[PDB]
DNA sequence: GCTCTACGGATGC
DNA sequence: GCATCCGTAGA
């Protein structure tokens, strides 16, 4: 059953112990967490809550032995200073050690480590969770519980009894349901090493050990490193443009209020369409009898101007609170910058394969948009607010456009191919052709709005939403699907290619063969078929962008660590003198590597950045990058050397 | 009948 | 009233 060993009692025993560790070339790492029970004497304070504290290690190489290594102040002989060197010489690869250190939830349980015990790791990393994402990309979130129940049955009622594990979050580093430290970590250890051997053999017969070790736990470890730096914040500049936000929002509803005469609200569906449809004539679309969307306001803005007062209203809004809160709210303070960062939460359980930020998300943050205050355009760029680190800049890395280049690998479409080699940016010419201007005459939302139509054809947009968007007739955007996949007539063979395969085999398989499954597919339904047949599509494509990031991502990380000798991240830098010099990987976008790279090494981090960004994995078709250099997020001005 | 994600407000059996 | 649904934003 149950065999716990107390490595920190007894001096032979610790050596012991430290001799089979060295010896061993697969840990199970797990880290205690209980609560303060009340500081510097029960062990190391976590960063974050103050309600958490760390009591120590477990340590699990085979079997139901779950060597637990004590960071308590409370053995005399063995002190806290030879215990920590202990650990961080046990937990440092060096010489071609190939260690693989098995840790669930890494992401946190390296910030741990690294901000409280100060203990840098860095050997490799097996990370369950990140496994059983990678066997069903598509599926729930991993829990503890689950894990040992769908991958390590038999050794599940080691879990009587422990309900902590089971709100996502290990049980390790939770400290309620009693269940004091040391047997949560040691059973936790315990679990999570036979569960990931188990996880390992799962990947070897799927053939996804390759990914999960070369891409995917290193941008795992990237992203842990992400976690530390955190995104920049300004704080005076997000308070700015609230104000004149703010100050917008207020003449918008003066404005509306003034012409409709009474005080509707913005915020009810049903008192817009009462206020426009039912009373102010505005013949209505093809309560909530009448549809109130972005769309339907946008349509409705030929007459008077009442629908798009409501919308600039709408977009303000969604931008005050949704974007401007958020980030006001769980934004935090590094004494060691001396300015005002802001951590998001990454997640890599994503279904396509991205990476998604929350608490809150810094992805979706809206663009610079013009707004009309009369006093020309004042330009509300939020995206200002994210502001680097003084001295520093940001070093935005965004693919020309990825998903075109990554189609035009996977299609064999010779004009494609030549129209992207021989750079002629597809947008602008599809824009340049429906709006029959010249393509050196297109506005940046008019290119947007290209770029989404051509997405949208790309992944089975049908007639009738293509119309609706484009401003033309069914017939009309149905002639423009025809003559889009007419044009490239590979982009339609990789559809059917696409379908057929998910249909014999029942997942799609992404650039490297982080497979996801879409049981929908065999739907019976039209729609979900349809459905499953657009994001089969938009996987293969989509999850192949976020791979080909990831593998990015994880060159410049080594690039960026073999060159400019300093601390890995902020976080590096906080747990253990002289000017910032590295790359600092803050924010990612799904195609594009945003990087607080100091002054000093702007040009040979652009540089190394767009080499590792273009030389990651090659296909038919160039990969381009636009290296943009800003002093924040805005104004990020492009950067050819 | 474009995809992926988060996320706050609106309904809702 | 948890529990989604829906509509907004980014890619
Ligand atoms: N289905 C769909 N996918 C999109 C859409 N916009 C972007 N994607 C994907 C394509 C790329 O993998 C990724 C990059 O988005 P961007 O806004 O940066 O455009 P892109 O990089 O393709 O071109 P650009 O940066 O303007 O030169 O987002 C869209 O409107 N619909
Ligand atoms: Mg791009």
């Amino acid at each position: 059953s149950l065999s716990i060993i107390d490595v920190a009692s007894d001096q032979n025993l610790f050596q012991t112990f430290i001799k089979e560790w060295r010896c061993k070339k697969r840990f199970s790492i797990s880290l205690a967490c209980e609560k303060i029970r009340s500081i510097r004497d029960d062990g190391f304070p976590i960063k974050g809550c103050d309600d958490t504290l760390v009591v120590g290690l477990a340590v699990c190489w085979g079997g139901r032995d779950a060597y637990y290594f004590s960071l308590q102040k409370e053995d005399p002989s063995l002190t806290l200073k030879d215990r920590m060197w202990y650990l961080q010489s046990c937990l440092r690869k060096e010489s071609d050690k190939e260690c693989s250190v098995v840790i669930y939830d890494f992401i946190q349980s390296y910030k741990i480590l690294l901000l409280s015990c100060g203990i840098s790791l860095e050997q490799s990393y097996e990370d369950p969770k990140v496994a059983c994402w990678l066997l069903d990309p598509d599926s729930q979130e991993p829990t503890l519980h689950s894990i040992v129940t769908s991958f390590l049955p038999h050794e599940l009622p080691l879990l009587e009894g422990m309900e902590t594990s089971q709100g996502i979050q290990s049980l390790g580093l939770n400290a309620g349901s009693e269940h004091s430290g040391r047997y949560r970590a040691s059973v936790e250890s315990i679990l999570i090493f036979n569960s990931m051997n188990q996880l390992n053999s799962l990947l070897q017969k799927e053939n996804l050990q390759d990914v999960f070790r070369k891409v995917e736990m290193p941008s795992q470890y990237c992203l842990a490193l992400l976690e530390l730096n955190g995104i920049g914040f300004s704080t005076a500049e997000c308070e700015s443009q609230k104000h004149i936000m703010q100050a917008k929002l207020d003449a918008i509803e003066t404005q509306a209020y003034q012409l409709a005469g009474h005080s509707f609200s913005f915020t009810s569906s049903d008192d817009i369409a009462e206020v426009l449809f039912l009373e102010l004539k505005l013949p209505p679309n093809r309560g909530r009898q009448f549809s109130t969307s972005k769309d339907v306001l946008n349509k409705l803005k030929a007459l008077h101007p009442l629908p798009g007062l409501i919308l600039e209203w709408r977009r303000i809004t969604n931008a005050i609170t949704k974007v401007v809160f958020p980030l006001q709210r769980e934004k935090c303070l590094n004494p060691f910058l001396g300015m005002e960062r802001i951590y998001p939460v990454s997640q890599s359980h994503t279904a396509t394969g991205r990476i998604t930020f929350t608490e809150p998300n810094i992805q979706n943050v809206p663009r610079d948009f013009e707004i009309k205050m009369p006093t020309m355009p004042f330009s509300i760029s939020m995206r200002h607010a994210f502001v680097p680190f003084p001295g520093g800049s940001i070093l935005a890395a965004d693919y020309s456009q990825l998903e075109l280049r990554i189609l035009a690998h996977l299609s064999h479409d010779r004009r494609l191919i030549q129209v992207l080699n021989t750079g002629a940016d597809v947008f602008r010419s599809i824009a340049a052709e429906w709006k029959m201007i010249e393509p050196e005459s297109v506005g940046d939302d008019l290119r947007q709005q290209a770029k989404q139509i051509c997405y949208g054809i790309i992944y089975g947009m049908g007639a009738k939403s293509l119309g609706e968007q484009m401003g033309i007739k069914e017939n009309d955007a149905a002639c423009y699907i025809d003559s889009f996949k007419s044009r490239y007539t590979g982009i339609n063979q990789f559809m059917t290619e696409t379908v057929k395969n998910c249909k014999r085999d029942g997942f799609v398989q992404t650039i490297l063969g982080r497979r996801r499954y879409l049981p929908g597919i065999k739907d019976n339904n039209p729609y979900r078929k349809a459905h499953a047949e657009r994001q089969a599509i938009n996987t293969i494509v989509q999850g192949s962008a976020a791979d080909i990031v990831k593998i990015a991502t994880v060159n410049i990380q080594k690039q960026l660590e073999t060159f400019h000798s300093t601390f890995k991240s902020h976080g590096h830098r906080e747990g253990m003198f002289c000017p910032i010099r590295g790359g600092f990987f803050i924010l990612q976008l799904h195609d594009e590597l945003l990087y607080e790279v100091a002054e000093e090494d702007v040009v040979q981090v652009a540089q190394i950045v767009k080499n590792e960004m273009e030389s990651a994995v090659k296909l038919s078709v160039k990969l381009k990058v636009k290296v943009k250099i800003g002093a924040s997020w805005g104004e990020l001005k492009d950067f050819d050397v």
